[PDB]
């Protein structure tokens, strides 16, 4: 309802100016990675909207020439006080781009620099359907639906209705495996992550979480499609792989990579979205729900690992 | 003039279909990183072209709905044999998108699935104005100029006319420093790289070069803007720092100041110190990649030598 209405307000306001033609997602840290699904969505699905995903520091120092009245800028900062992101919202407003801000803190400094503010669920036992990543995706879904039309809108809303129950089931499902993982890798100071597709940002965040636990070296988050092109970590006989096995249209890319790692006898912890019940969401939209699945299941593993030893 | 007649041919053929509206750069390995400047160029400069940079495997398994007669696909494979990339050209042609192929081998399997084939300079002694990265960039520059117009076209071409000289002079300039670097880091198992902006792909490729030399861990290629938002550990890892010229120099300078303040071990390669600044500030961002990608081998050779002694280009 909320994001739908916000986008309707924007489509109405910008109509006389030639409408919305460009979407920018601008954030730092976890908030940047959490916008990756929205970027993947508009790249896959749009024919008449551009999409850009920027780090806030890059955006404010090097804004695109298309920033103006035919752009919408979506910013995110959990506490609403990330300075570069506040400056991004400000520069957007000065160029006449409507700004949607995503934040947990509704009286934070960010909110003064946004045209529209949306919040999200957060913390233990949140409703996933309303989490930050989902609100970012809904901005994209609505902007597409309300400008060009989106053929899989109903399928998408069906996915939104399902993701919470899928995630809480999945967290229960993995409890046992998480304990064994913790035992197997509690002494591994470096672990690579592997992923592809619209959920890649969740794997990147997991590579950060591993670094934070192990406090040694921040290692590559490898794209599945790079095995034996640019990704020669497979020649690394020491370092294990934490493998995000997606559901949807890049699953075959992941499967090829996983088969390679298996053929080399590497140590792999596989987290499989298909094994965890994501496939009740329709094939037309499931790519976009990988992030929400993995980003909310990995804490089970990370907590177990910790015990064995900017959002 | 790399790409100009090819792009003219495409802009002519597609006009009746509604024109070129979408550009896709599709590759694996080195060739993917080499297209990052073209992606950054169209993101900054275009108002009516979309740009997408894809890994070939992702592209063939999950092609965008805009892949059709209003798209152009630029694929690259050095030897012209990369199966996923060949398949990407094939799927593009099935959807009616013109395909430009970049390869060094002009009778390779790739060529049979491209509408247009372009090559590039390669090997020691290469002319940077013609190198693969520069061909990628000129595809973007020419696609922009011939569809919407590009305000800084002449400045860009002036940069092209300067970059070979800049690069080869810089390689000589850093020779002594590369020897000292090699002695200082010959026993370092892991080295982070740091960069931002249109030259980020060169830093990413350098992270692979370091991993291949040291054969320990492939460490993060850290974006300069993400040090304030994602830590110094006991490992005391050193940094190979790419200090750009142009619009993200201020982002890099913030990170550099932080590393300096905590007394980290840093090897700085600074585009302004290496002569890049004769290129106009309107276009200089786009020449960082070509500079660093061609200067780092000086450091990497020296490191290999100091230690006694696969990747798709």
């Amino acid at each position: 309802m909320g994001m739908k209405e916000t986008v309707s307000n924007i489509v109405t306001s910008q109509a006389e100016k030639g409408g919305v033609k460009h979407v920018y997602y601008v954030a730092c840290g976890g908030s940047y990675a959490a916008f990756y699904p929205a970027k993947a969505f508009l790249e896959k699905e749009a024919k008449a909207l551009t999409v850009g995903l920027y780090n806030s520091g890059e955006f404010i120092n090097n804004p695109p020439v298309a920033l103006g009245e035919n752009a919408v800028v979506v910013v995110a900062s959990h506490k609403g006080n990330t300075p570069e992101t506040i400056k991004a919202a400000e520069i957007a407003r000065q160029h006449g781009a409507p700004v949607i801000g995503l934040t947990w803190i509704m009286d934070s400094p960010l909110v003064a620099h946004c045209d529209y503010v949306e919040t999200y669920t957060f913390g233990d036992g949140k409703d996933i359907a309303g989490e930050k990543t989902m609100k970012g995706l809904l901005s994209a879904v609505e902007l597409l639906q309300q400008t060009e039309g989106y053929a899989h809108y109903d399928d998408f809303q069906d996915g939104v209705s399902k993701i919470n129950r899928i995630v809480w089931r999945a967290c229960e499902q993995v409890a046992e495996r998480a304990q064994a993982f913790a035992q197997e890798y509690k002494d591994d100071k470096v672990i690579y992550t592997v992923a592809s597709g619209a959920g890649y940002g969740a794997a990147y965040l997991q590579s950060i979480c591993i670094f934070m636990e192990m406090q040694w070296i921040h290692s590559a988050c490898i794209h599945s499609g790079e095995f034996f092109h640019g990704a020669f970590e497979i020649t690394d006989a020491n370092t294990p792989f934490f493998f995000q096995f997606s559901e949807g249209n890049t699953r075959a890319v992941d499967e090829r990579a996983l088969n390679f790692l298996k053929k080399y006898g590497r140590r792999i912890e596989v987290v499989d979205a298909a094994a965890l019940g994501l496939s009740t969401i329709k094939t037309t939209v499931i790519d976009y729900f990988n992030h929400s699945l993995f980003n909310n299941v990995y804490p089970v593993y990370n907590r177990a690992l910790a015990e064995a030893r900017e959002y």
